[PDB]
């Protein structure tokens, strides 16, 4: 059994199972967009864990939210819990890539009682925003929701056109294919990227600056973090200064933001810092 | 001859109730009342003052609206967004918000948030929401987390008797007799052991984020639109030096008023004093 | 002194519908349903002179202020029996009589000779049996019901700029003017042109399966209790001769009155000949 | 290169889940599931059936499928119109049905009222559902609204064990290889172990039965050809008033050995199954 619902009161959510049930809990949390498959290569080559991949709520198999309901980083985070309550877990580990690395230090943040280490890919705070710009965000926001269901959902008559699209959106031929798999959804033109409208809204309120320093300092279990070379440090060098002032273990490794995926050179480079960190 | 009163009005994710006041062809006005109350918190306010097409609405999870569907949330800028909807669903372009206490926080929120859609502010003794800073954040919003988790427990208390009903909405002075008996009015629902306040067990949650105190300070200064806020002299906010500080420094017009904090629904002289403040300030 | 409630909600586990309660908290429990399209206020005339009872004035599904089913629910006549049922669970009552309408009487018949030892008695208002469907035009039937569905998306619901305009499309579904006003209070929603009937467009689906002739009669015959039946000169007996005869193999009570369909709601002399009947009735 | 097995279908009103078999440019086919299964249910037979694009479908309130929304019924026609609607997402204007048991009631209802869509059945121990007469229909209609009551207090069972949750499964006849297939689509993590993911009102009765003389009707409407295996000793196969009907029938019967579940408790039965409809699906 790889592969189940979990019901929450609130929501269906879809879930692939690796390794072995006596194995050390891990849930394992993907990127905007992605899903579950983005642990294609990297669940199977750390045995030892009992890592459950989530669809986060709107991606890959999980149900879509129902109406009214928001797609907040809070809200993961949410779900998280519940899944793992749903599971019959206290303590639990977390392995998360790009959003679901934030969302995970959200919740570790929040909940250090319940998160046993962080393993993170490639991510670490969300896009912050000030006070003097909130009441202005929100005005974003408020329009952004008039014009919901006027939202474009894109079709690709061939399935090769539906790979390629992500492509340009960058990752590997097979990191694209590999999404694809529990990523597309066939319509009657052909398949199309399954996600919810509303998970390209504006957020009305971001966590402020302080918001995001007081969470990653809030955290006190290990974490052990890989930054792609070819990744989120080469798009926010103000980072490299706010990564010396914590003491979360940084493994530099090449490869793009989605290393882990790309390549079986990229996860084995990832599955090796990641197998050392949980077994001490 | 005709005249319709009462309506449900359909946005796209819930379906609101709300009790239509005045002439068809007034300045427009949506109405918000405050938490746990509903539309009747303006039934002798709202009469009143005539010259004015007044949508008192219910909020979600009050009164005669819907609750919101599995897994939202109850957030002050989710109302926000509700209201906006309601003036969609209703062909409004500009139109004004009379607000008492959380209503008129949403208000504030919005006018700061949309400064080119509200004409005017009419504020019942509200302003700034309670604020918390980032350095509690995280453990609020474990607060938040575990709240949640707990939500499956709550429940609601049941009145055998409808006196017994009104009696716990007073619970020596805060409101009176007559304000509770018209939102009980709106606001109860049948059961089996009798009658219940009807509610939504969600709005006890706790915020996952409040607004920071600069954040509230932001929205209120960018409220472009005049405001006229009356503030009750037995409630709280008249008595804040903190709230007299931050008036001092922004343009809305103050009135205080003899009263408790539902001083425009415990009794008609109530109503009426607020109603001489907006009814001028609406005639400009 | 104490004021009264008269309009709530009642919270069903699948759906919460809207009721408008009319006379004596210890009055005899009765439940009021309407016709297809109409709401509660169809019996705005009658419930006020049946001074003995407690009639709960009930919004169907998809009515009134009722809220719509959710996402892939049928509108089919029993469907309406169960929410009638737990409505009755729902206010603690045990066993209980009907007070139906047009539709609303249909499935006041269905529901007694379902479950009769909980129908103390039923007052009819010109309706008995549904429309029927032999099983030689079912596979047709549903047939054209699964097409209906697929093209369910394209639905619209005409708007009305005019208040006035609405009411005299009401009165072209035959009906008295104030009568169409009378259910326009209870039936309009505001939208961006103005007002719409506020229905559900799955209301226009045909049946997938409509019941037998056998099955009417069969629904007919099981009933138990005591039944007040009223038929309008210009109702349903003009309409189906056929139903004459039926009815005198029926142990039904049966008061011929003049007026159309909506005799009890037209005007005030249907009302109070509707009135006079089903007082007595229920005073047995 | 890697091909998408495993799909999410989106209705207008719910969302269901299938596994995708077979050519993408195949004879199309929409595989139907019996009550209480899953589109595991098809892991043996779809593969053997190479000419065919075989989209083998979690009905509404099973295997992976969403639950209808609150107060929305399991009848046999909301299974039919979810069918008809997955044939619409999917492009498909006429296209074929395999269906197991009530997935061949479902199967029959849909060719009966639609035979310009349906072009072969092809149905594996089921034709059509239990009936009954308008005689007692009040009874059963007061019987149907009584368990609506009463279905707030049941509770589903909970396996601490993985294989007692399996065991279960076996509680008609089916074999152990049978029911792990459809354990691993239909079981569900709970607190405290396992349970079969399944929606409660799934065990309702009907409101309103199909008479004797509607279920002759809707196969007597079946325009297309059908292929219809029945198990040699099931109750299809051999009361007398099933094969009374069946000889007056154009439907082509073949009996094989094997129980209801004769195409998914073994390969030899699967085979079997697979012979029959490849040949069926050839002409």
């Amino acid at each position: 059994v790889e592969e189940v619902r979990i019901s929450l009161p609130h929501i269906e959510l879809a879930a692939h199972l690796f390794g072995p049930p006596d194995g050390k809990p891990v849930i394992a949390l993907h990127g905007w967009l992605d899903n579950a498959m983005s642990f294609s290569r990297l669940a199977p080559k750390l045995a030892g864990l009992r890592i459950v991949a989530l669809d986060f709520a709107g991606h890959g198999h999980s149900a879509h939210r129902a109406e009214g309901a928001s797609y907040l980083l809070w809200d993961y985070a949410l779900d998280v819990l519940m899944v793992a309550e749903q599971l019959g877990w206290e303590r639990f580990s977390l392995l998360g890539h790009s959003m679901g690395a934030i969302v995970s230090v959200l919740l570790a943040g929040a909940l250090p009682e319940r998160i046993e280490r962080l393993a993170l890919i490639d991510g670490l705070i969300p896009y912050t925003g000030e006070a003097d710009k909130a009441p202005q965000k929100l005005g974003e926001a408020l329009k952004a929701q008039l014009a919901l269901r006027h939202k474009r959902k894109p079709v690709y008559a061939e399935l090769e056109k539906a790979v390629e699209a992500r492509m340009r959106g960058e990752i590997s031929r097979e990191a694209a294919e590999l999404l694809a798999q529990r990523g597309l959804e066939p319509v009657p033109g052909g398949y199309t990227w399954r996600t919810d409208a509303r998970l390209t809204l504006p957020s009305p309120l971001r966590l402020t600056q302080a918001h995001a320093l007081n969470f990653v300092r809030s955290v006190e279990c290990p974490v052990s973090l890989v930054l792609a070379e070819q990744g989120m440090l080469a798009v926010e060098p103000r980072m490299r200064a706010l990564l010396e002032t914590l003491p979360f273990e940084r493994h530099h490794l090449p490869g793009g933001h989605h290393l882990h995926l790309d390549d079986e050179a990229g996860a084995q480079a990832v599955a090796r810092v990641f197998a050392a960190f949980f077994a001490r």
